[PDB]
């Protein structure tokens, strides 16, 4: 079964990789498992595999950490991301988040239903399990509990059944039965939440599902729109129909190679302390405790030899930053499109603690508009600050074709040089805004509201009759033949590989 | 004679450190010379010194470029800094900016007189030169000009003589006998050249010196105080009186072992053509000419087998960043302190082009002033951008103890989290504004004023209680013992030299 659909099949081909470190000895899910995790990720080392972790029983459970972190290399910085999507493991950013937007105007390929699959190899029931008695990590040292959930999938679905979501939440364990964790608006398990607390009638049929298809945790981290089934959409991205089995004590469908499956229900009426958290900015606050939503567990199933996935997040560079953040960089260049607005490219920079967002502008489109700086920035603020895509961003950094938005380096050259403070922004107090960022949650205004900016990094001309500059560089401020002539006499002079 | 003293010894210490490649092949100092500079800076490769450049005659010139530049390691990144100032090449920007500081509480050591020196080895008169015979560089391929000087030192003096003022100034071959330069407010060159023109007798007397005391040539890119003559600021800093020559045809004083030096006069009524330049933000904007000051070569001196040295400025990393806005970085620190605002230390941030600096606060100090952001930002804004020394810098990050504001990564992490767009900051349209930075001289607003930002990185219980958050890094969220075990055992598990 493809890496990109089956977990099992993605750590064989992070091992094939020379990606993988498999730690064989006993590791401690109390902090020492999640510390290992940390360094690999601040390091761009290779991803960890726990096969002996301190207090598996019964097959419950390895840990895989850094599954959707960097790689050391240039070459293949990307590659664990796509490992999860068959991209080639030398796939630029670019062409990851071009797979992950593929399927936004193809049909939707619909799940197909089997009748078994791995994930029912081992059931725990009602009164088999304690979820205080699992191998749950201790992520950080502050962590108000021991965070179960990083890196699977909810999966609620409306009252009326036409919508199925899948996505990444966090969740800490509560009590031998119950998890807490977010449930924010404007989230779509929070949207859906909201429809069943509306109705009234029940809590939420719910499963987690961990260690699913890597091509569906991707689609998981991005916000394609309200209303879209994930599994749909996955299945476009990919050509294939994903296989999913139902769960055993619900009509909820699960990936059928899921590595550990928690079914069960999500409260619409009980909360319990959640957090604090070592969040995607780099930051916890401890005692920070507030109430979260208040998940209930009925069963667990599970593979042989199950792996529980793992993201130890924090300070660049991990899973928050490298999906979460693209993943949202890539909803914004659409929208924006969609908005006919002229964007040809968007990314999070790592640099940003993926707040920002640079927009890569088509010039040539941008002069036929015939407008102004405050004119656009108005406009694709209001594009994307008044959509979901746009939550988590708080700056826009406009830029021109020169400018690649992937390399953070050029963006912030650009941004630097080009955006003057105040004039060449536009400041929006009225959107909603994310609370997560300590200057948000924890700062001197309103925690849910404002704190946007766009910054126009559009130099005056390119608005009008074109780029007036060359840059001061190598590339730009030497003629051709003398650029190889430099290189090609390089070593020769005595100056100083691209895989490495 | 010691490195820092004198720089052909200097040119002598890079060759011995391995910092240096001696290219001996000819090489065109339109735009090759300068081609390989470029890529050296954006490499941090080793300096080149160009023996056999095409055009010097009787000994005018050979070219050593990326004299203050970068080196590749991170264990002597400075010590090509650190080669200016006698420390050691490991030498961390903060020793070499508190060395650069320490001259400002110490009695000046007033420079002695000396009736020779090898800057006297050969004369060419009034009917004996031509500057465009020189092989002055074309340093980018649109500049308006052959920039002969981009890291000599000029030198005028207050009429009344209580004043002589070393600094860098670009300048241009105009023509056999005069150079054109950037002369402005408020620079020392600009503020002495008022002086003689409202006194309005005579053009003003003046030397340009190539090839100066390494020490001499980083004062002379300080904004050390208004009156304050830079030669004894450097005899305090070094603890040695530099040894001065007099010029033949005026009664300015040279240093004895200068390369090159041009003696003429600045004039107080004549302009000419200059620029454009591609300049230290990165750009040239090509055919912007401006009428520019207008020097008058009456003599040239020069050392046996002269060395020219030459910044081919530009994009990263070059001497105007790691000179120029170090040490208007390091000047901004002392002002904060005499002003009794409890700055630490300030870096001015290669990523920001040089156009930030950070400020990190003593946060215990700012505790016992019982203040707010609003008041506080408006206090060290005025304090700054009011200054001469704030001139080039048009964002202030004030940041926390926790943060090294000599990391730039580290200090867009705290400015990215902890500012709120907006909210946390203080716009100031009503100070000097700095026309070279693309957003002013060709932005949307007023070339020479406004356009700066105080963007508080502090969080609000720093202003009260203390940090309230730890870091979600491996440093700060896993205790002690722990950390040192994940080392010890790191590449026993399979993970992956400070020198390299
Ligand atoms: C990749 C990734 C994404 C997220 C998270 C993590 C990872 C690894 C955690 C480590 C678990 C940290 C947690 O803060 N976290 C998280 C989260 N979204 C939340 O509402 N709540 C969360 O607790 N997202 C982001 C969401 O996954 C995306 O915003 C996605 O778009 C949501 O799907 P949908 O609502 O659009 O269907
Ligand atoms: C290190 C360095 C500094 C400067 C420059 C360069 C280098 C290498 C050039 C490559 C030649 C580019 C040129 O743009 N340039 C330059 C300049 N100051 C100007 O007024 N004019 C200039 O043309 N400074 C900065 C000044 O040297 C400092 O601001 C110093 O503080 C001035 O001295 P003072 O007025 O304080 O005495
Ligand atoms: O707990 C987090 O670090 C986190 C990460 C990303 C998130 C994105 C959207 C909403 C909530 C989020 C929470
Ligand atoms: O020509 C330049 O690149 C330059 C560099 C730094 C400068 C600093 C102050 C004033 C003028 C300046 C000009
Ligand atoms: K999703
Ligand atoms: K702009
Ligand atoms: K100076
Ligand atoms: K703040
Ligand atoms: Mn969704
Ligand atoms: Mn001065």
């Amino acid at each position: 079964q493809p890496a990109h659909l089956c977990f099992r099949s993605f750590v064989e081909a992070l091992k094939v990789d020379n990606d993988l470190v498999e730690i064989n000895t006993p590791i401690d899910p109390n902090l020492e498992a999640a510390a290992i995790t940390r360094r690999v990720c601040e390091t761009n080392d290779k991803a960890p595999l726990f096969n002996n972790l301190i207090g598996m029983k019964n097959g419950l459970f390895r840990i895989l950490g850094a599954p959707g972190s960097l790689r050391k290399s240039s070459a293949d910085r990307y590659g664990r991301l796509a490992r999860h999507l068959a991209l080639p493991p030398t796939a630029s950013m670019r062409e990851i988040l071009d797979k992950m937007l593929s399927a936004s105007d193809m049909p939707p390929i619909p799940p197909t239903i089997v009748p078994t699959g791995p994930c029912k190899e081992n059931s725990l029931d009602d009164s088999e399990f304690d979820l205080t008695e699992l191998p749950v990590p201790l992520i950080h040292k502050s962590d108000g509990g021991k965070y179960i959930q990083t890196y699977g999938m909810h999966i609620v679905q409306s009252p009326d059944g036409t919508w199925t979501n899948w996505s990444i939440a966090r969740a800490m364990v509560h009590d031998k039965n119950h998890l807490t964790g977010l449930v924010i608006p404007p989230q779509h398990i929070w949207q859906i939440h909201q429809m069943w607390k509306k109705e009234g009638r029940s809590d939420v049929p719910w499963a987690l599902a961990f260690g699913v298809p890597p091509a569906a945790i991707m689609a998981s981290s991005m916000p394609i729109p309200d209303g879209v089934t994930e599994a749909g959409y996955v299945g476009a991205m990919t050509g294939s129909s994903l296989e999913l089995v139902k769960c055993d004590t619900n009509d909820l469908y699960v990936p059928a190679t899921s590595e550990i499956v928690l079914e069960g229900t999500l409260s619409i009426s009980e909360t319990g302390p959640e957090g604090p958290f070592g969040e995607m900015h780099g930051y916890i606050f401890p005692g920070d405790t507030h109430l979260g939503a208040k998940y209930k567990v009925n069963r667990i199933t599970y593979r042989n030899n199950a792996i529980m996935p793992m993201s130890s997040c924090g300070r660049l560079t991990d899973e928050t930053h490298t999906m979460s953040g693209s993943l949202a960089a890539a909803e914004i260049r659409k929208l924006c499109q969609q908005n006919d607005l002229p964007i040809t490219d968007a990314f999070a920079p790592f640099e940003s603690q993926v707040t920002w967002v640079a927009l890569r502008v088509d010039t040539e489109k941008l002069r036929a508009m015939k407008t102004t700086s405050e004119g656009f920035r108005k406009r694709v603020g209001d594009v994307v600050f008044n959509h979901k895509a746009g939550y988590t961003i708080h700056r826009l950094v406009l830029v021109g074709d020169d400018i690649d938005v992937y390399e953070g380096k050029d963006v912030l050259w650009a941004f630097s040089t080009r955006c003057r403070p105040g004039m060449d922004e536009t400041l929006f107090e009225d959107v909603r805004g994310f609370p997560l960022i300590p200057y948000m949650g924890h700062g001197n205004g309103p925690a849910h509201r404002g704190g946007k900016v766009v910054s126009d990094a559009l130099m005056p001309t390119e608005y009008t009759t074109g780029r007036n500059w060359e840059a001061a560089d190598f590339n730009q401020s030497y003629p051709e033949d003398l650029k190889q002539k430099v290189l090609d006499n390089w070593t020769k002079m005595g100056f100083s590989h691209h895989h490495h």
